[PDB]
């Protein structure tokens, strides 16, 4: 049941994504052209390829980082936890999140303390349990909220160093696998995982700690399914992946989002309904 989605939420590139400072875009040009075929493609993939049924939001001008979906809202079994963005201008993308959480039956929760923030990028999901990032943008109330809203979940922190979100460095790519960073970070924060978990999870280091951020989906007719990064953008830690002969490996151009910050994981929340 890991792995499993029929459904995925994913929001259009607004103009405004483009139209940042160098100093926010990590000091590169963002091909706005390119970006939104570098979406088109990835949405292609989970639609038409691999049959999720998709759930386009209109992009908002007034929200720049709108595009990923997986920031504001974490979702589990039934249950979406709609949550309050780390960065204040961002708080707003929960409207239309909200809304289409609705209209597809959702029990809905929402993080309203004022104290609280949380981005969905610093959540991992193992199937089994709850690991969320302390980072500049997720704090301890927040994981507590999160942890009351899937009682049945353990729920542990880790801390976020040198880098954005948890997520920034490591992904489920399995069933009981988790793909971490090969920094000194990446294992550090893994190590303080594992010792809080009684379950231990097998590990894929990738020599690229953001190529370690990868979409793993279990489809009825396909099996083991992995989007990762390409060999072009990352070609120490693209044959990695290759190690998985179970798995059907699925290249996905992203470097533009990464510009500013987005990773795959960011740009899509699926759901099994
Ligand atoms: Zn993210």
């Amino acid at each position: 049941t890991f792995g499993r989605a029929t459904h995925v939420v994913v929001r259009a590139l607004p103009e405004s994504l483009a139209q940042q400072a160098l100093r926010r875009t990590k000091g590169d040009e963002v091909d706005f052209a390119r970006a939104e075929r570098q979406h088109q493609l990835y949405v292609g993939v989970l639609g038409s390829k691999l049959g999720l049924q998709v759930v386009q939001l209109p992009a908002d001008e007034s929200l720049p980082d709108c595009v990923f979906v997986e920031d504001v809202a974490v979702v589990c079994e039934e249950t979406a936890l709609i949550t309050r963005p780390g960065a204040p201008s961002r708080r707003k993308e929960a409207d239309m999140m909200k809304e289409a959480l609705e209209k597809l039956q959702l029990n809905i929760v929402e993080m309203k303390d004022e104290n609280a923030t949380l981005d969905g990028g610093d959540v991992l999901f193992t199937g089994r349990e709850f690991f969320v990032g302390l980072s500049k943008r997720t704090n301890q109330r927040g994981a507590e909220i999160l942890a009351d809203t899937f009682k049945d979940y353990a729920v542990s922190t880790v801390p976020v160093v040198d880098a954005l979100h948890l997520k920034s460095f490591c992904s489920m790519a399995g069933p009981n696998l988790i793909a971490i960073g090969s920094s000194e970070s990446a294992q550090k924060a893994l190590k303080i995982m594992q010792q809080m978990s009684d379950h231990r999870y097998d590990k894929l280091t990738v020599p690229d700690d953001t190529a370690a951020n990868c979409i793993y989906l279990n489809i009825p007719s396909k099996g083991h399914v992995l989007l990762h990064r390409t060999p072009e953008e990352y070609p120490e830690s693209a044959k990695v992946y290759e190690k998985l002969k179970d798995h059907m490996l699925i290249p996905v151009s992203n470097s533009e989002l990464e510009k500013v910050d987005g990773l795959l994981t960011c740009s899509s929340v699926l759901i099994n309904k």
